[PDB]
């Protein structure tokens, strides 16, 4: 009777020893595979990327090279404009002298 | 006496059985709720976003459509410039012929 | 004999009590340090940043201020162009009247 209880206890303690050993095995496997709070500290949050620009946001982005190409076109038009200005100035001068010459001729010819 | 110790052991083993059972329950709950190393492998790090562009970085971005609109303005100025060039050429020609006509008249009139 | 087994069981149960206590300590430390599924839900994934624009992507970005500066250059060329147009118009008029005056003089002078 007492002896039965002791036998029962021997069996139950051996089974507990094994249950404890298996829990240790499991906890070990868990620790090797667990992400930690430190791990989380190295990670980007959703909030960290809430103001992220995407490749689609910039798909139509102009570049500094686009600006430089336009600036070249503008400088070349400025040079052409100056060249025309100079020719107009030469002509303005020639027209003024022609007007003077014609005035003199009209004085000299009168009614003919 | 022996019997007391056996009773003590019976109680202590039943309590251990329950403690072990509760630990199993807890470990189960932990495994269902644990983030894993594989989970971490799918996540973005802080380092991964260190060179991220933001929506504020691009708030003043020019576009390809801004460049196209300027280019249209530049092409239209080029056409206007050519039109003026052509009219200046016509005038240069007319001034040259007037100069010739006036020269001939001055020869024919002399001092009047 | 029975007494030996009981002594053995007493020792083994005390050691189990301590093993269980140490497992509880460990599990506690694990729970305090574990990242959770909720934690993972707050984190950015690699997939979330797959379309991220970088600071290098925008290193050559033109700005709205670059566009405004070109537009000023273009407006100023437009004004210069108009000014030249007006002077050409004045000259066209003067050339037309000179042509008329010279025609009249040629009629009046004839062969001289």
């Amino acid at each position: 009777q007492l002896e039965m209880k002791v036998e029962e206890l021997l069996s139950k303690v051996y089974h507990l020893e094994n249950e404890v050993a298996r829990l240790k095995k499991l906890i070990t496997l868990m620790q090797a595979n667990m992400a930690t709070k430190d791990d989380l500290a190295r990670m980007a949050t959703k909030d960290d990327i809430a103001n992220m620009a995407t490749k689609d946001d910039i798909a139509n982005m102009a570049t500094k090279d686009d600006i430089a190409k336009l600036d070249v076109k503008i400088e070349n038009l400025n040079t052409k404009m100056k060249q025309l200005e100079w020719k107009v100035e030469e002509l303005l001068s020639k027209v003024y002298h022609l007007e003077n010459e014609v005035a003199r001729l009209k004085k000299l010819v009168g009614s003919g």
